[PDB]
């Protein structure tokens, strides 16, 4: 059964099985006095491990390398962060001093740089564009256009049939819109059309935050969208 936020201390992480060489990982934090979930992802790349996203904030992610350790017990080798906002940077210098290569696309570093946030150190070529793929390494990466974040990147695992699509996609849980102020509301449902297009064959999607569904948390996330665009 999967992790919910009211079961997670804030310090500690979560894996959570998916597949074969596949993992999520979760943590939850503290912000504007609630606490919150956290996913990211773990892929097995042969003998090393390919790390999408930290585990929101340096603590965290001291932990979330530990509980690699414990579990796992292969090396965290490169790490890609799917957009430049705390949950997904938080961390960066912790995963850099334990030698991990850490990379995201040239826009989450120059919004990253510009916010106050952790830097990846890598720049990901060719991703630019909506609908941009590029491979790397065990996974597919995926620019599906404005979203969440002018930035935000979907990870798609072929050997398993998953997708990582992180804050752009909800959990069904929730139904309200949130603090979105990073967001193109006008693109966002045609860059998850583009999610969809490009991946019917998921079958296990996680999102940023909270519970992984299937395809379904796709419509969902249009709908919760197109809510908050009509207030
Ligand atoms: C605090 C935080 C971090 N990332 C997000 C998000 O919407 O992706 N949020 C807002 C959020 C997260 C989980 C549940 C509700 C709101
Ligand atoms: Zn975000
Ligand atoms: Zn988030």
């Amino acid at each position: 059964e999967y992790p919910t936020v009211s079961e997670i201390p804030v310090g500690e992480v979560r894996l959570y099985q998916i597949a074969d060489g596949v993992w999520s990982h979760i943590a939850t934090q503290s912000f504007d006095g609630a606490v919150y979930p956290s996913n990211g992802l773990i892929v097995r790349d042969g003998d090393e491990l390919l790390l999408i996203d930290t585990a929101w904030g340096a603590k965290n992610t001291a932990a979330l390398l530990a509980e690699i350790e414990k579990q796992i017990g292969l090396p965290v080798t490169r790490a890609v962060s799917t957009h430049f906002h705390d949950d997904r940077v938080g961390g960066v210098d912790v995963l850099r001093a334990a030698g991990v290569a850490t990379y995201a696309s040239p826009s989450t570093r120059r919004l990253a740089e510009v916010e106050g946030n952790e830097i990846p150190t890598h720049s990901l070529e060719g991703l630019s564009s909506s609908g941009d793929a590029v491979r790397f390494g065990p996974v597919e990466l995926f620019y599906p256009g404005a979203a969440h974040s002018t930035d935000n990147l979907v990870v798609y695992v072929p050997s398993a049939s998953v997708l990582y699509g992180g804050c752009a996609i909800y959990e069904l849980s929730r139904t309200s819109a949130g603090n979105v102020a990073d967001a193109d509301l006008a693109e966002w449902p045609t860059s998850i059309e583009r999610i969809q297009q490009h991946y019917p064959e998921a079958q296990f999607v996680i999102p940023g935050h909270g519970l992984p569904g299937g395809l379904d948390l796709l419509k969902h996330t249009t709908n919760v969208v197109k809510a908050h665009t009509n207030r």
